[PDB]
């Protein structure tokens, strides 16, 4: 599997290895703030990531990934839509070439410049792989990025990057706070979709927080200058990888906050 996002490997080929990329649930979605409506049983959210155990940072040849130990209920997310306990297993971001594109919701058609996903697994699935064939086995919660003032708690990711420059390299990554990467908001947007890169898998509820954070110019700078080829490879850099909307079809998007 070959899947990118280049112009013959990118997001308008994937359905021909996943035909799910045409499915009823994808995802990203546009959010169309007017029309999301206060959803007032919605229970309060609730992140829990005092006991988060980071482990490595993973450049994949697509984004890069920060794991963590998820052997025990130590990161969790519960509330708001959710049923039971999710647990943090990585997280990750998008982003573009320009600060001008990157996410992958958009709020009314607006891009910012990145988008951070959480990646939560819910634990009556047992593991993460058995969790990917349900329709509520992950929760994603997704925050987007901003370019203005610097977001302190983003700067030890940033500074890791020289180390993992090319796919398949990996950097020790322990002791990293997530907590530190949150708006003061919770308020959020939920929808039901799916993974926004191969498989595509039609099993995760999102969580949009509506307060982007801010990261400085020089924070996302360094994120493109990562590489999705390997060492040794012609350098191509990082940037873009993100999916564009997909057609919301029989979905409403809920909104927390009136
Ligand atoms: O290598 C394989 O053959 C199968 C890989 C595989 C198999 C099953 C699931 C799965 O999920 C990957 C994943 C995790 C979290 C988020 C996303 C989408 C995003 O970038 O936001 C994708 C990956
Ligand atoms: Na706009
Ligand atoms: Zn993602």
């Amino acid at each position: 599997h070959h899947w990118g996002y280049g112009k013959h490997n990118g997001p308008e080929h994937w359905h021909k290895d996943f035909p799910i990329a045409k499915g009823e649930r994808q995802s990203p979605v546009d959010i169309d703030t007017h029309t999301a409506k206060y959803d007032p049983s919605l229970k309060p959210l609730s992140v829990s990531y005092d006991q988060a155990t980071s482990l490595r940072i993973l450049n994949n040849g697509h984004a890069f990934n920060v794991e963590f130990d998820d052997s025990q209920d130590k990161a969790v997310l519960k509330g708001g839509p959710l049923d039971g306990t999710y647990r943090l297993i990585q997280f990750h971001f998008h982003w573009g070439s320009l600060d001008g594109q990157g996410s992958e919701h958009t709020v009314d058609k607006k891009k910012y410049a990145a988008e951070l996903h959480l990646v939560h697994w819910n634990t009556k699935y047992g593991d993460f792989g058995k969790a990917v064939q349900q329709p509520d086995g992950l929760a994603v919660l997704g925050i987007f990025l901003k370019v203005g003032s610097a977001k302190p708690g983003l700067q030890k990711v940033v500074d890791v990057l020289d180390s993992i420059k090319t796919k398949g390299k990996s950097a020790d990554f322990t002791n990293f706070d997530p907590r530190g990467l949150l708006p003061e908001s919770l308020d959020y947007w939920t929808y039901p979709g799916s993974l926004t890169t191969p498989p595509l898998l039609e099993c995760v509820t999102w969580i949009v927080l509506k307060e982007p954070i801010s990261v400085s110019s020089e924070q996302v700078l360094k994120f493109r200058k990562l590489n999705f080829n390997g060492e040794g490879e012609p350098e191509e850099l990082m940037v873009d990888n993100w999916r564009p909307a997909q057609p919301l079809k029989n979905r409403q998007i809920k909104a927390s906050f009136k």
